[PDB]
């Protein structure tokens, strides 16, 4: 009997994957302790088989906890580790810790303890290519936002990307590679690295991973394993499932934009019209506090759709995406939502609110070819001409085709004698054989 220590980052896009992995690992035999701040704590009654430890705070702007924890957490993380290693019975040794990547400082703490740390990568191999070649991007001044980026113009080497992708996708040059420097470092210094993906999804970046990571990396599509429904930090309105049933097959555009994202009153209305203008049935989730200078959706006028679509606060998305009523998904190019998509097999409109969303958008658009990327902000014509495109237009059947070829591949992964299948037997072997 052997304990894994997991340690998410307490934001939905990190919780979601980290606990899915937790569930898959309990399956295969391991005791499971979870480190988590008291901030954004998930519902624990949902996870009766996991032991939970709250730390670091036992008495978009919220994402500063990450850097604040990194520098000031070390000595608190080490304490609780040692506690847990101590109290552990003769017959329940801790095999390993498994953190988010952004916990780049656990590796010193673990190092200091001699415990070995594995890493959960909540974004893609491509993402991690980007960060690897960042000192290559400083040179060309892609990280410089003073002058300009060239028009639909390829960066360097084998540029599946463009300079905008990086420009906006690394639009925190104000802080700079100071952070990402270590994340990449602290990924490579690791005893292993679990990728939320499968082998056909990113086969070009395998090399990038097998080059830079001396430790074995293991390729694991979590959504295909199990749904992340019971780590939702917000309450699901399930009143959408009885509806969808009464939409005809593939006539609903799902529309989620992350768990953090904010928009102006101007754009929210803009986003609004485009959806009507497209003349399609669409379920559109809107967080509580999504629109700025408002609480929920006061900005919405009366007499917009009403029959075709309905707004909601929050839903169990994977469960949604898997409904036939679904035809596409207006993502924000967050990775889980993006990955969920491929695995349930739905084509997507893209967007980017920085960080990683262009990167994701880019090589989901062009490489795989499973979506349409509004590069150029928000126009009520374009948006409707992306949605019509993917959904109705006869000029996106190659989008719809590819978006479901890739799904069968995923099932094949998890079918015995398949990448993901073997990767999990291996990961499992890699945890035990320690």
């Amino acid at each position: 009997r052997r304990r894994i220590i997991l340690f998410p980052v307490p934001f939905q896009g990190h919780i979601n994957p980290m606990l899915q992995l937790a569930n898959v690992l309990y399956s295969k035999g391991f005791s499971i302790t979870i480190f988590h701040t008291n901030f954004n704590k998930p519902k624990t009654s949902n996870y009766p088989h996991f032991t939970f430890r709250f730390i670091l705070d036992n008495d978009p702007l919220a994402g500063m906890r990450i850097p604040i924890i990194n520098e000031h957490g070390a000595d608190e993380l080490r304490r609780e580790l040692e506690l847990l290693m101590l109290a552990s019975e003769e017959d329940e040794e801790v095999s390993c810790l498994i953190t988010d990547a952004l916990w780049y400082f656990a590796q010193s703490v673990a190092d200091s303890l001699n415990l070995r740390r594995l890493v959960l990568m909540t974004s893609s191999l491509f993402n991690f290519h980007a960060h690897v070649s960042l000192p290559q991007f400083d040179e060309l001044g892609y990280l410089d936002p003073d002058d300009k980026t060239r028009l639909e113009e390829q960066a360097s080497g084998f540029p599946m990307l463009k300079v905008k992708d990086i420009q906006f996708g690394f639009s925190n040059w104000k802080q700079g590679k100071e952070i990402f420097e270590n994340i990449t470092k602290q990924t490579k210094a690791s005893s292993g690295v679990i990728w939320n993906s499968f082998k056909e999804l990113e086969e070009s970046e395998l090399e990038t991973v097998i080059r830079e990571i001396p430790a074995p990396s293991f390729l694991i599509p979590l959504p295909k394993h199990l749904t992340a429904s019971s780590s939702s930090l917000l309450d699901h309105d399930r009143t959408v499932f009885p509806w969808l049933d009464q939409q005809p097959s593939r006539s609903v555009l799902y529309v989620s934009f992350g768990s953090a994202t904010e928009v102006d009153e101007k754009d929210f209305l803009e986003i609004a019209r485009g959806l009507v203008d497209s003349k399609q049935s669409f379920l559109w989730v809107v967080r509580p506090g999504f629109v700025k200078g408002s609480t929920w959706v006061e900005p919405l006028p009366d007499g917009f759709l009403g029959e075709r679509g309905r707004i909601v606060k929050w839903v169990p998305q994977q469960e949604v995406l898997a409904h036939g009523a679904i035809g596409a998904f207006w993502t924000h190019s967050g990775w889980n939502s993006t990955l969920e998509s491929v695995c349930e097999g739905v084509p997507m409109i893209f967007s980017d609110f920085g960080l990683d969303q262009p990167l994701n958008a880019r090589y989901m658009s062009d490489v795989l070819k499973v979506g349409v990327y509004l590069e150029n902000g928000w126009e009520r014509g374009e948006i409707a001409n992306a949605i019509r495109r993917v959904m109705v237009d006869e000029e996106g059947e190659y989008i719809r085709q590819n978006a479901r070829v890739l799904k069968q591949k995923a099932d094949v992964s998890l079918m015995k004698g398949g990448s993901s299948y073997e990767s999990l037997e291996s990961l499992v072997s890699y945890i035990s054989s320690l």
